[PDB]
Order: C-alpha cells, then structure tokens, then sequence
C-alpha cells in the first residue's frame, strides 16, 4: 500500500566521549579503535599503517591537537609527515555548551 | 559508439529482515553481522569495539530500540555511552504497509 | 527520551514516467523539466544553457538514447558536444520487469 | 601553524516544524517552500513542475502521508503518478519522544 | 592512450572571509548571499523563506552564533524556530592559527 | 603559490570484466572478491555473511540476474531473502556498444 | 518480477570543452554558465555574487589558472579574496592523452 | 544551550607523500598500504585481489602512471585488465607549486 522508509542510525547519534578517553594517557597516542572515528579514512585503508600522536588536548574546549605518523613500507618505522606542534586542532564530537 | 552506464545494486534492494531476526533472543544484543547494517559506521571502524543492546522491539511496527555499548580500551569491559531506556527507536528496513 | 530519526523521501520513490512522456514527440528534445532528472547536474548549473536531443527511445526496454547540446556563450546558438548517433543509451527509471 | 577545520551547519540542526504547519489546511497541499525539505530533489529540478498532496497526517506520530502530482508538459495540468491512498507515509523531522 | 582525470574545485579552497564580513552590522542578519555557505541547504530550497540572525560573533575565534527564522507561509512574517541565545555556535571557515 | 588539486581514481576507470568472469561457472555463485563490486555494501559489513547466486546472465547484454542469500546467525546455514527467479537483473559495468 | 535499476547520467559523460571556450577571451572571466561546472558550489549558492578571473590557461595541458572575486554586499563591487597569480591551477575536464 | 558541531578530519589534510615513496622501487608496484589511497575502492573490497603497477612517475609533476592487475579467482595469477602504457596518469596528492 504505502512506502514507509527505514533508517540507518548515524554513529554520532549514539556515541560521544570526553577527549581524555580518546588516547593512552602515558603514550599520548590515540587508541587504535578511535583513529577511524577522528580521521575520515579512504575505504579499505589499513589503519595499522598510521597512528595519531596527541600533542595537545583541552578539557574545557573538548578539543585535540594531533600529528599523524605513518609506517615507512621499507623500514617499518613510524615516521612523521613532511614540525613541532599539532598538524590539526579540532573538536572531535558535537557539544552542547557555552 | 554509445555509453551505456552500469550499476552497483544498493544492499537495501536485496536484503530485508523481520526485526526479531536481528538480535540474539536470549542475550538481547544485535548479531554482530547486522551492527553495520543498523549503524552508519565510519570507514575502517573496528566493530569488535562496540555492541548494540536491544532495549525494545516492535513486531507490529518493525522497529528496534537500542543502546550502544563500547569497549573501554584499558579494561576491555563494555560500557554504556554517557540512561534506563533506548538511545534510539527506529525502523531498520523499508516497509510497505498500513 | 529516545531519538527517533526522520526521513526525507528520495524523488525516485515517488516519481516514474514512461520514456515516451519524457520528450516533445515533434521536436524530439527532452522537456526542460526532466533534464535535471536524467542528468546529474552540478549544483547551481544554469539549465537554460543545455538541451537533450532524443536520438532513440525504446518502449519495450524503457530506454532513451540522447545527445547533449549546449549554448555557445558568444553566438547563443545550441551546438553539439565535440557524431551521428546517441552519446548515451540508458534506462532513466527503475523497472520491475522481464 | 595548525589547521582548525570549519563547519557548515546541517539544516536539520536548525529547523523543525510540527507536521500541521507543513501544508495548507484547506487545500491539503504541502506549502511550496517545504517540498524540497520533504523530498530529496535532483540538483536543478524545477519545483514548479510538482506538488505534494497530503492524504494523511498524524499529530501523535508526527508523520505525513503524501501523493506526488506533476505538471504534464503539454496540457500544464497536474496529474498523479502511475491509487486511492498515500504513496508514502513518513516522519519528516527527527523527534525525541516515546 | 591514458586517462587523465580532471577536477572541479571545492568552493572552500577559493573563498574565505572574516566573520565580521558575513552579516549586516546594523541589522545583525547574515547577508543573503552567505546563508547557503553557512547552512547546508536541501537541493532546491527557497532561501527567501529563511534568515539567520547573528546573536554572537567572535573576532578572536572566527565563530558566529546564529538563530534561524523562517517565513510563516500564511502570514509571511519571519518567526523563530520552536530561546534567548544562539541555536548554534560554529566556526564557518577553515583557519590556520593558535 | 597556486593550489593544484590531486585525484583519487575511481575503481570503474581501471577495472571491467566480462560477466562470465564474475562467477564460478559450476557453482553459479559470484566469486567472493566481486560481491562488494556488484553490491553497495554498508561500511564495515562482514561479507562472509552473504553470497550472490547467479540465476541468469547475458553475454550479449553484459547483464547478471542475482539472488542474495545470507547466513542465519543461529544455524550458520545460507538462506534466501523473504522466489524462483532473480531479485535483480543489472549491467554491472559501463559498456560502449550498440 | 525482477528489479532492473535505472540510471541518471553524470554530466561529465556528456559534456567536455577545450579550455579556451570556458572564458571570454577579451575580459578573461569564465562565462557565467561554466562557473558551477568549475567550482563545486554549495547548494542554493547565488552565483551572481562571484566571478572567476582567468589568470593563466594552457592549451597543451588543458588547464586553467583562476582567481575568485566576490561581490561585497555593501558596495556591490567585486573584490578579490584575502595575490598576483592564480589561486588554483587545475585541469577542468577529463582528458585522454600523452 | 547552543549546538557546537564537531569535526572528523579528512585524511588529505594530514597525509601527503612524494610520489617516489608510493611504490617499491625495484618491483614497481605501489605498496599495498597506499592502494586504497590512490584508488577509490568500493566499500568492503578485498585489496588482496588487486595490485597497481607503476608504468611511469614524474618527480617534477608529482604524477604516477599506473596499470591495474587483478587476481584471476581460478588460477590465482595476477592478470592485466582487458595495453603497453599506463591506464591512468594522475597527481595523487594536492600540491602548492608552479
Ligand atoms: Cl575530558
Ligand atoms: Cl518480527
Ligand atoms: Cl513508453
Ligand atoms: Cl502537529
Ligand atoms: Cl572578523
Ligand atoms: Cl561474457
Ligand atoms: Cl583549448
Ligand atoms: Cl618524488
Ligand atoms: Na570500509
Ligand atoms: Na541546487
């Protein structure tokens, strides 16, 4: 009779986290499980080949400052891209605040 | 001579399921294979780090009420996000009905 | 309490047309109102600058063979792109058939 | 120094409306300004060539049941697509409810 | 011989503006030409039916706090959606800063 | 000085195959490696939970007629969705022909 | 019986142009009709508020070097964004060449 | 109080590489980890079934010329698609240059 469309829920409607929970507090690398959540990865990309170093984070602003490192295919050492600070400072999740 | 475009079929043209088939009826967790179908996951996201608890379901309306749980990277325990009811109530698949 | 997502309906769930209704049967140009439906136009594109000539059409297969013409910005004459037949032969709408 | 991405706000974060405000209560046609909000129109589509008849609406469920009509290019009369009820029954906007 | 793909340039690679240039400084409404740049509008949406009131703006942070108003189809008066502050506070454009 | 955008190549610019190469000619199931190419799968979907039965194929038209089967999470048996023929008949790849 | 998907043709399958045809050779501004083709404009953006100056073009490489100018909402004068050369150098259309 | 949208960072804002680092200099195949970065793969595609041969590369222009090879499902031999040169010549990453 009538078409009643369904829905697939956006992940950001179900999941949020304080920025301090995103990274290992002693190594300062984002936990592997959250790298695809912070970075829009190309389809099929092998996440074992990258890591995100947390250079800064703000509890007040719920922001992270990160630097990407990637695995050199020859040596298998993680190397930085291309200085001293973060490549990007961003607010990972939607907030409802002042 | 002439360009004749091809097509890639949308999964929702081939697959549908009654909502009672989406979850384990004794544990009340959505089966692992259907979590990406219900939730739009970011590219490369590790589904082993989440699970969906079915809080409610309606056979009449073909809806599910779910709560997301995620694996704490330190303890490896599944923890709820941020109460008592579902985070979302939705109709997973297109329906043709009253 | 619970998030209940809404929906915006895809135009193709509401609209379909026999291919003979898509074009002026005497001029053999697709009606202006259907050009954006047949061709995925870039956002903001001025449709007055193009037209689609129907070179072939199939009632049995519900296909159209078209050639695009565009308005030369200097002369304001419609000119073909870059032979004798259609640039593309395609089935504009979803069908449920043999 | 650091890249700080900006954002473009999704319209659905700013706009919502009770379903009774979506249509003319005497003619039962969705107001012209809301047709692109309810239907995902192809880029550049001429909205003057369509209208949405409200066949049903639910205040309790915040749903609308609509039928699309389109302008015949020859006669300029609005004609239905392809019965007696709505083509689709849907919830236009996100809701937070029971 | 070889396929050499072309490109369409993203608008954000060519255009940026200080936030004070986005709105009329005496009326505090975003200029009409920038409303589609700040808000992701559905395809074909009639922008004459909305306006964005600037409730706050930050020169230091390059952010705007806005409230959406829409035209009531009956009275043709602009009315707010659904309090006293902005509905959203966001950074419209990418920044490279501290 | 000047921004020179790069490009990521669409898979369909590099890959095409005759339809007879898409499936095992004795079992009549599409080869596992091509299931994501024929069906637009949701991000993260476990392809081990589905298979595509080739019900028909046309060398002349370069089309396939398929039926989807999915793994029942309890029994681990592949079961059809919801008759006797294909669920869909489509042309997987772009063609340049008569 | 079987679902047979339709198609909407991508504009780039039908339209291509030598780069010298994209702009007025005496004013060196891209013709208005091609601005949305070269730049990915946000939905609903008023193209009367921008123009593209051609700073360089290459017949051999089929590239254009452009600078965007926008209309100041107060004075109604076209002003450049934020030097002496192009903001971007790109190849507008797909090519098959050496 | 106010909605403050978050962001997910595009991979191309964090990662770039000289084209000589994209492939094994002795075998002339793109490293496995970069195949999804160069080619837009369908969701869920098994990258073990393809490889990219570098036929040409330009240090001056930061371009690569590649040919795709895929694994024949029967023999498990890598075979070329459908001559002697690259299928595509492209610039993988955004550049800021002359
Ligand atoms: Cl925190
Ligand atoms: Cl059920
Ligand atoms: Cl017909
Ligand atoms: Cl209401
Ligand atoms: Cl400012
Ligand atoms: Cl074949
Ligand atoms: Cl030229
Ligand atoms: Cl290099
Ligand atoms: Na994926
Ligand atoms: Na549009």
């Amino acid at each position: 009779i009538s078409f009643k469309p369904g829905n697939q829920i956006d992940f950001n409607r179900l999941f949020t986290l304080p920025v301090t929970e995103l990274f290992d507090p002693n190594t300062m690398f984002v936990y592997d499980q959250y790298v695809p959540l912070l970075v829009n990865l190309p389809s099929g990309f092998d996440q074992a080949s990258i890591r995100l170093k947390v250079i800064s984070y703000s509890v007040e602003n719920q922001t992270l400052g990160v630097r990407l490192e990637f695995k050199d295919p020859q040596t298998q050492q993680f190397i930085p891209v291309l200085s001293t600070g973060p490549q990007t400072v961003f607010q990972p999740f939607n907030q409802w605040a002042d």
